């Protein structure tokens, strides 16, 4: 029920420009004699010119990488060069920039090597790619470009009766669209890697089809090789729960799950029936706070108490006091919108000091709804390499701990 | 339990550069007479120029060599020219630089010969490979380049019922990745030689 569907992305490393300028230097010596009179002269001729029409050549440094569950033989992408809300050229790479092999979970070329270069737009490798003069002025005035993937073309492998395989005329292109008509797209993002899978779905409109269906918790169990450990789900001894990760929905999927939850009797987003067209992100968190064990924390909290520190639904202490952790910015990445999220309890008042500079130094009271558990989450911006700490502090009157709290990445967020 | 898997590497021997410079020399003689007065002049015109956009052509000296347990018919590598933490061009060699045969434990060309040359980037052998001016200044300021292998493409051999073999459409490329999914890579290095083998393994999962 998982379909082999290899994803390709193109990554930018460096950009080199080059100017088509034209220089010259001439020296002349003249002498004349006439009958008495004479003359002698020394002439210099410096010359510099540039003629528009192919006025600036360029070259780019790229590297291919795979993600998914297939190889991809003879991969060939296409790139679309933007400069400033616009386009400049569109290149399908020639024979010299073909990507030969690509194992799943890998890059091309191999890791201990240098990147790939591309410079021409013709079908045979001639005629270096030009940039006209106004784009050159926009470039030197301070504006920079990026890269963009649009499609790839590659071939799979299949063995005949003869005992070998053949890779010719077997395009992966005409197996793209069919899969994206039937499947749901689930992506995972951990701290170093990312994985994109398509899992098959079940249409409820027409009754003739018989496709076996499941739920999103079982879907993440089946797509990734996930081990059910004691009710939790674990992926390479990394916990993935309905509570220990951060889920991201787009608006149509969010609305479908949200209005489908009300007829359901359980308030879990792991037991919802899977639908046809979805995009579900699951991001792992950076720093976890299970007070029992597995707490990747540099310093340890204050006024803690171990009575059923199981995480959610059993955090079992209601007293007064203070918790505080100071952390410098040196360990974490700068200039990234970090998101801090945890859960609730039954106190009456609690307040949260998040004193991080260049960011939300607003501190608010808790506004606890009831003894039942609800999440809470705030956003902030990371500064640049300061031992001046971010210091989380929670003062409470009616609780000392609730055993779920974390901070996580929320990437694709730089500042300058 | 040992899989035939020939390794190819590219070795650098020498690098030649060449400048696209443009020289000229002119001589003129003038004489004039008018009614009494006269004049006579001798003019020289030295000229030297260079225009960027294909300002420095180059050529490289390479030689192929095998290591492993297979031949490799019609070998064709790709090279990736770095200069200083960067890249300058990427060439899959044309028809004139194909490597024809390669026995295991051998080099191409044979040992009592001179190396191979390559100079062009086009698909048909034209348009010598250019280097722009800043790289030329980095070169003459004292920085040197190297070579790099990324992939090769070659063909194996198989005999049919007809009693001969055929080498066409039988790529070694689509037998690369499968072997590197199942095998362990063991290499030996002695004082003159080196040997790279892949031996098949057993999954315990």
């Amino acid at each position: 029920l998982v379909a082999a569907y290899p994803i390709v992305g193109v990554g930018m490393e460096k950009l080199i420009i080059s100017t088509n300028e034209h220089a010259s230097t001439d020296q002349g010596k003249t002498v004349s004699r006439a009958t008495v009179q004479d003359s002698n002269g020394e002439s210099w001729n410096t010359g510099l010119s540039i003629n528009k029409g192919e006025s600036a050549y360029i070259n780019a440094n790229v590297r291919y990488y795979n993600t998914g569950t297939a190889p991809m033989y003879k991969v060939t992408p296409t790139t679309n060069l933007v400069l400033d809300g616009d386009t400049l050229s569109t290149i399908k790479a020639q024979e010299n920039q073909i990507g030969n092999n690509l194992s799943p979970g890998d890059t091309y070329p191999k890791k201990g090597l240098s990147p790939l270069a591309l410079n021409t737009m013709d079908q045979f490798s001639s005629r270096l790619i030009p940039i006209n003069y106004d784009q050159l002025k926009k470039l030197d005035a301070g504006k920079q470009i990026k890269l963009e993937t649009t499609q790839v073309s590659g071939n799979f492998g299949t063995k005949n009766s003869s005992g070998q395989i053949v890779t010719e005329g077997n395009s992966w292109s005409d197996y793209i669209s069919q899969i994206d008509s039937i499947s749901a797209s689930i992506i995972l993002d951990t701290e170093n890697e990312s994985y994109e899978r398509r899992v098959t779905a079940k249409n409820l409109q027409d009754p003739e089809d018989k496709t076996p269906e499941l739920t999103i918790g079982e879907a993440i169990e089946k797509a990734f090789g996930a081990t059910k450990k004691d009710g939790l789900l674990y992926f390479n001894d990394i916990p993935i729960d309905e509570s220990c990760v951060e889920l991201i929905f787009d608006d149509n999927t969010a609305n479908k799950i949200k209005d489908s939850l009300k007829t359901l009797s359980d308030k879990k987003i792991y037991n919802v029936k899977l639908e046809r067209g979805m995009n579900i992100l699951i991001k792992t968190p950076t720093y976890f706070t299970n007070f029992d064990d597995y707490n990747n924390y540099p310093s340890t909290w204050s006024n803690v108490n171990t009575t059923n520190q199981d995480g959610l639904q059993g955090s079992a202490n209601k007293l007064n006091g203070e918790t505080k952790i100071k952390i410098p910015m040196s360990e974490l990445k700068p200039y990234k919108r970090y998101v801090f999220s945890g859960y609730s309890k039954d106190p009456l008042t609690s307040n949260s000091i998040i004193v991080k500079i260049k960011a939300k130094e607003e501190k608010t009271d808790y506004l606890v709804p009831e003894q039942g558990y609800t999440k809470f989450s705030y956003e902030f911006e990371t500064t640049e390499k300061d031992s001046s700490n971010i210091e989380i502090t929670l003062i409470g009157s009616g609780t000392t701990y609730l055993d779920n709290l974390s901070i996580t990445e929320l990437n694709s967020t730089p500042e300058i």
